[PDB]
């Protein structure tokens, strides 16, 4: 009877063995609003029976596994609303102690890279949980508190978030009530065609993120600080004379990495194993098996990849009181890595005002990283994973809504873009003087860490949610019906544009008007930039039953519930 539109639901995700996340009952959940905002109201919950059906409103300091799981009541809890008008006053991660442990290089590892984590995200809730935006939280905190008088023209709410998929992935897939968690990765080169005689420098990062409330998955340190960094590096490199480069550089933005590295794994699998049985007319696509773009097969030789650089949480570099500089940490693997890290050290020291210094790790295992997918295949090349931590994550809010613009060091971004741009130029064989594109940095940084309203001129739609959120969501309904959220399309169209080598006035009104190119506002634009499937190898699509099938559960199996609609309504009882 009063719909609150900026609401962010907890949704249901199925796995091989079970399920986690939340759902409302069929027809939604409703109850009296009860506010927990201090120890007093917390304790007074256990003895509160003015009503059967209760919607608990939580100050976020009380939203954690221990605190929520202890809410046992004779009344039954019908839902939770989490307020975001205040932040947590302590470090908090609802994610795993070792994200993606079993899908990486060290399945038997005893390390805990994220040791503060309480794993709250991976519990199965039989009632709905919503977060709400700042303004709405203020209002709901107000009315939920007003209920404390105890007289009954009181305030209540209804939470609608019915998840069709349930139980486990085998079950929901069979019924068509869920879809694989996945999406599209994006890679790019400034070369119009990669010289298959040159070695390739691969510079990459995981751009997808996680959260309890996935519509709020900014993941500033987790991913998006690095995403801004690498795009800003690419924009800066777009303006230099790259004619001196004797190696190819490929930039890769891997999707759905937080769900078992499926983006890097799928791409690598295709590099090593793909064979097309049936091509389309101009052989630009494969009909069987379906691939919308064959550039990877045409241009990229796995064995020519001769260096891998990965960005993996670089927005909370640690202040060193000695040097008066912030530390990033170099986690290395493969062979002949000191040659590469020596250049990084040099660039970081090359100018007086640098606020960045590099340190080695003390750990003997790489942290969870996309480079792990390549190291499963080769140990022959130098791999450098750049992070902001030696061991324990510097990110105090890993996989959580509070991993936002206030969780990262904007003041280090220019230095990191400059250092990485210059570094890449040097190892590609150049000696250019880099000027970073500050205008671009200043637009993109708040765009991906606060409010995703930038570069909409490149888009055909406006985003429904202005909170940047990089959760991969679902791959699609089949291999021929792929889906991508706004965030992926924006990264794709922006990367494509920055790396363009040609643009022609044609008055095109759609990409199909443009031969071997894309349409941007009446220009046909040419760029060596490409989408690629990011999807577990454990799935296959049966065109017979027209359904996804689990063919190998050794690969990551995550399938997000389908749902019709989500809504939060407040009303007087
Ligand atoms: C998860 O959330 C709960 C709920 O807030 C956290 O428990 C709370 O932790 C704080 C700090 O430890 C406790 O506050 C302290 O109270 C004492 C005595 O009352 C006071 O001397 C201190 O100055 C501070 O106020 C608070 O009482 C406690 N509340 C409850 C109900 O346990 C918990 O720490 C969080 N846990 C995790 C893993 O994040
Ligand atoms: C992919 O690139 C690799 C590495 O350059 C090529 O494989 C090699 O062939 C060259 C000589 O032609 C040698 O330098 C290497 O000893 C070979 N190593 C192997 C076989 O791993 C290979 O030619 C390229 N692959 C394709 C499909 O052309
Ligand atoms: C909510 O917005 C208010 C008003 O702008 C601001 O003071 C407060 O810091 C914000 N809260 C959070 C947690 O962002
Ligand atoms: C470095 O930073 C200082 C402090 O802002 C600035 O005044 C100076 O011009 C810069 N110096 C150089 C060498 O760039
Ligand atoms: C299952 O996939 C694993 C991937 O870790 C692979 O090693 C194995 O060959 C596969 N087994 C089957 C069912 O083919
Ligand atoms: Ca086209």
């Amino acid at each position: 009877y009063t719909t609150l539109y900026s609401s962010y639901p907890c949704t249901k995700i199925m796995t091989s063995d079970g399920q986690f996340g939340c759902s409302s009952k069929h027809g939604g959940n409703s109850g009296i609003l009860y506010l927990i905002d201090d120890d007093e109201s917390y304790n007074n919950y256990f003895s509160y029976s003015q009503q059967k059906d209760i919607i608990v409103v939580l100050d976020t300091n009380y939203f954690n596994s221990t605190s929520v799981l202890n809410l046992h009541n004779k009344s039954k809890i019908e839902g939770i609303i989490v307020l975001t008008d205040t932040k947590k006053t302590y470090p908090y991660s609802p994610d795993s102690r070792y994200p993606n442990k079993i899908y990486g290089l060290y399945p038997n590892s005893n390390l805990e890279w994220n040791p503060n984590a309480d794993g709250f995200t991976y519990f199965s809730f039989p009632f709905p949980i919503f977060a709400i935006d700042n303004q709405t939280s203020v209002a709901i905190r107000n009315v939920s508190k007003h209920n404390r008088d105890g007289q009954y023209p009181a305030w209540g709410a209804e939470l609608d978030s019915f998840m069709q998929g349930a139980i486990n992935s085998e079950t929901c897939l069979r019924r068509g009530f869920c879809e694989p968690v996945g999406g599209q990765s994006i890679w790019s080169s400034f070369s119009s065609k990669i010289d298959k005689e040159k070695e390739i420098i691969l510079v990459m990062l995981p751009f997808d993120t996680t959260a309890f409330f996935r519509d709020l998955s900014i993941g500033a340190d987790q991913s998006s600080f690095a995403t801004v960094t690498l795009l800003s590096v690419i924009k800066s490199l777009a303006a230099v004379d790259r004619s001196s480069w004797n190696k190819e550089v490929v930039f890769a933005f891997w999707n759905a990495e937080r769900w078992g590295y499926v983006g890097s794994e799928y791409f690598i699998n295709d590099l090593l194993n793909f064979q097309c049985k049936t091509y389309n007319s101009d052989k630009s696509k494969c009909i069987d098996p379906p691939r919308a773009d064959l550039a990877f097969q045409t241009q990229i030789n796995f064995t020519k990849i001769s260096t891998i650089i990965e960005l993996n949480q670089i927005g909370r570099a640690q202040l060193d009181k000695n040097l008066g500089k912030y530390s990033l940490y170099l986690h290395t693997a493969g062979t002949k890595t000191s040659s590469v890290t020596d250049i990084l050290d040099q660039v970081a020291s090359s100018y007086e005002n640098s606020t960045i210094t590099f340190k080695p790790t003390t750990q003997t295992e790489l942290p969870p990283s996309s480079s792990m997918s390549f190291l499963k295949k080769t140990n022959k090349i130098p791999v450098v994973v750049i992070t902001d931590h030696d061991y324990k994550y510097s990110n105090p809010y890993y996989g959580y809504e509070q991993d936002d613009n206030e969780n990262v060091l904007g003041s280090t971004l220019n230095d990191i873009v400059y250092i990485l741009s210059t570094f890449i130029d040097r190892i590609a064989g150049g000696n250019n003087n880099i000027t970073i594109d500050k205008n671009f940095i200043n637009i993109l940084y708040p765009c991906f860490t606060s409010s995703i309203t930038c570069f909409n001129i490149l888009m055909k739609t406006y985003p429904l949610n202005e909170v940047p959120n990089f959760y991969s969501s679902v791959f699609g309904t089949s291999l021929t019906t792929t889906l991508s959220p706004y965030e992926t399309k924006l990264i794709h169209r922006l990367l494509y544009s920055i790396t363009q080598y040609n643009s022609t006035l044609t008055n095109c009104t759609s990409d199909n008007d443009c031969p071997s190119s894309l349409c941007y506002s009446g220009q046909c634009v040419s760029s060596n930039t490409h989408l690629h499937n990011a999807l577990s190898l454990g799935f296959d699509f049966d065109t017979s039953k027209n359904v996804w099938k689990i063919v190998n559960s050794s690969y990551p199996i995550f399938t997000e519930s389908n749902w019709d609609y989500t809504a939060l309504k407040v009303f007087k009882i």
